[PDB]
RNA sequence: ACGAGAACAUACGUUCUUUGAACCAAGCUUCA
């Protein structure tokens, strides 16, 4: 049995994922439709970092293969014997609200100008940062496959923990300097094929 | 008498199947996708699609787990994908073909290449430095027109076999096809799923084409 | 050789164990797609009352093979062929109805 | 878990910050203020607040002048605002956010525009002809809420960390925040410096709320 | 009236499992 967890990532401040024309530091985008994109690798990595740091005694210093059983069963592993298949399955997230952004007569991304005033020179050496704008939304869905009936409650508690841990941190790029602040909303879980018995408890421990 | 199931595998996110470290001096890009050797198109092998469908179907007929050898699968899985035992050896009713990229003209219409490169980190929690890694992927929205040959040898099993085939396609709808799929890539979807007959019309083809096109 | 490509390739396949989630690769030489093989098959005509049914069976074998593979790991991708330019010419002995075989095989 | 620093920065002098020379329409405004792009209202960047904040702490700890790059500042600043060494990178703990305007309605009650333009004349050499020019500031008295996030990674350092955050804010009321501030712009003042946490009430909130309420 | 007739080197097998493009950086300097 498999479950799908669907929500929205709304950008409270600007965001800037990725890099590598005649301009400095572009964002990583969709390659066909040129939409700004959250890579699912970046969302999975930041969620894994925050959830592994909170599901621990404070801080997190070891390799991702050496995490707790909840983290390793939620995000996968690669060992010579203790290899596990991940239960979460993240996806690349394209920009959903181009209609909402295009209503306000603003581009989906914009260029941020900022200096580095050297102290002994007091001269600007300016640089351009492309940022997808604030108020942008990103509809995601993560596929959760159910293997243990007695562990789906703890797995979903950890998933909600990772969500509201990411609500108090940023998502990629120059984050401490203004960028990256996100927030999660419209969080729900649905079943892929054939209804789970305990779906209401998951919608109420994930809808809070 | 033999049936053909034709459809399209559309890439919802990027898809990274395959790779040979090519001898040509390509430069400072690593980890390419498997390509067609003559027409220079990225390719979905039939072996990869067959293996992922077989794993998801053998996993789905479950209650318990899936941990066995492929030859000790469920008998419906052995009659769909074949088995090679010493005595209980069954011919595979399915024949997969290598799928190459179809809508190259439409990717050229939007003036963009057929495969792209995604830059990807791994920050080590000791040192907090990033080591960038180039992973060549196929652009999402690319379409891969496949055809699988179904040879029918028992009328009393074909409806259950196509029920299981549609279930395997549905299990691929909520999983990924090849490569770094847990990190975003690999997500596919099946479109235009239809069945046609090779030669000589099957009489009850409508129930197969309506439980495959559901 | 116009495309600066070899006559043959190599194809990589893994095998994911379901118990232990680990892949062991293997390699297969394949002759690449877009390769063409000009063939000629010789038929000797013992009896004219059976030649049309024989050629009907030969074309049946050819398109039956066109919906199957030709050797090797054909269930897992490879092997798919397509016969083209199928034509019949008589070698020795003038055969009075040769165009009917040329159309039952060339259809 | 984490504890945030809610607050409100207000302007006692018309503040100038940011800039662009756009292709579409310059208009009768030279060097405009940086503004938020969707909500179209002005914005203190978190980058600007971090840069001026760090420059003032650099004026505070090693006093007077420094003539030094900001990757080799004092070690508390390397822990707080972040640093990138050769391979042994010492990470940040202090995350700023793009500060945008909150009190739109109480300026709309008095029919006052959110931003301010002034006609800054310039008298040249003894020929003595005015050289008029227009700069765009934001009106003094406008309020700006901020929510600085603070990861707790040392229990026995958050005392000194919040005391030097208050020392930096205390050094920032006696300074401008960016722009043409040297000739009468940019002067700020802090108010309503309330601290709340994400969950719980651990790593005691009372001492930090008192040392930011001082 | 060919050391020859008959005979698919064929069957089962995911190039797959790990990982944030991060960190360092007042659009500022002289303008009645």
């Amino acid at each position: 049995m498999k479950l799908v967890i669907e929500g929205t990532i709304v950008l409270k401040t600007g965001m800037h994922i990725g890099g590598s024309g005649a301009v400095a530091s572009p964002v990583v985008r969709d390659t066909l439709t040129r939409l700004p994109l959250i890579p699912g690798s970046s969302l999975k990595g930041k969620m894994r970092y925050l959830l592994a740091k909170e599901l621990n005694n404070g801080i997190l210093l070891n390799e991702p293969n050496n995490d707790q059983d909840e983290i390793l069963r939620l995000f996968g592993s690669s060992e010579k014997d203790k290899i596990r298949r991940a239960r979460l399955k993240f996806n690349d997230i394209k920009l959903s609200n181009l209609a909402e952004l295009e209503t306000f007569n603003v581009s989906s991304t914009e260029v941020k100008f900022e200096n580095t005033i050297n102290r002994k020179t007091a001269v600007a050496n300016p640089r351009q940062i492309e940022r997808v704008i604030a108020g942008s939304k990103f509809d995601f869905e993560i596929f959760y496959n159910l293997d243990d009936i007695k562990e789906v409650e703890k797995d979903f508690e950890n998933i909600k923990q990772g969500f509201d841990l990411l609500e108090f941190d940023y998502l990629g790029g120059h984050g401490t300097r203004g960028s990256g602040r996100i927030a999660f909303e419209n969080l729900s879980v649905i079943t892929a094929v054939g209804n789970f018995e305990k779906i209401n408890t998951l919608n109420e421990i994930l809808g809070a």
